[PDB]
């Protein structure tokens, strides 16, 4: 086993995987935001109902979406190139769908129903959530491939 | 001894990944803070729609409790994980304790920024957010050092 070269493959694969994990976590944060649709912080630490004031919550989801795109615009690794480009495209289609639906998602008093169509995966139509789901799938594929590359480099140490 | 070093690399990678996930959740709160008082515009910019921040803050709060849960699930890092976990609880509790300004209809931009906008020159949570950020940076640095040092062992003679 050429330990110098295996060392470099491990380092590079870890660096890709770290960047992918950061993007996956940012996607997870949008799922958390979706739990706050139509909600407020109560004194008892629960979320209480306060329907139909979701505009700045959705602006937060949008800002996170553009950060995801910026990370994917810079990230690279052989057989990851296509998966990264695909994820970057999906991330742009998500942001574009939100912007295109500004007349429902970017007004005073954005309704719970419209916010759910943008970012709540459990929503049953699409104002962004289908693009969010495709983005999640694209990142899962990228993660699986990045993890397999790291696992293969570590295995060469036998 | 490559079997022992491989284990150290895979375990250190796994810890580092878990730490980076938490740091990225904290990053998302910093991005939420950019949306205080804002709405999505047709041209892709954020436009002003002031003083409707309660559900945005409920989102930050939800993320903050997830941070604590992930830290609860995490060698050589015990003290730094415990510090980060405590800081994360203190941030969530500060938000909840400020419900009278952060959990009402029409939360103002000013009060939202005192909760989650770092370096806000105008405390309703930001100081706790900043302490949490520093505690996760210290944990991240330690986890990175443990991975880097394990990898460096591979080529030692
Ligand atoms: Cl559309
Ligand atoms: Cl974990
Ligand atoms: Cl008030």
């Amino acid at each position: 086993p050429n330990l110098t070269e295996i060392s470099k493959k491990i380092t590079d694969s870890n660096a890709v995987l770290l960047a992918v994990k950061e993007v996956e976590a940012l996607l997870s944060s949008i799922d958390e935001l979706a739990k706050a649709i139509g909600k407020k912080i109560k004194n008892d630490g629960s979320l209480g109902d306060e329907a139909n004031h979701n505009e700045s919550l959705l602006a937060g989801a949008y800002t996170i979406s553009t950060l995801i795109t910026q990370k994917l615009s810079k990230l690279n690794g052989e057989g990851l190139k296509e998966k990264i480009a695909a994820a970057k495209k999906c991330s742009e289609e998500f942001s574009t769908k939100l912007k295109d639906n500004h007349a429902q998602l970017g007004i005073q008093g954005v309704t719970d129903e419209n916010a759910k169509k943008a970012i709540l995966k459990a929503n049953a139509k699409d104002k962004g959530v289908e693009e969010l789901e495709k983005l999640s799938g694209s990142l899962e594929s990228l993660s699986k491939a990045a993890k397999e590359m790291l696992a293969n480099s570590v295995k060469e140490l036998t």
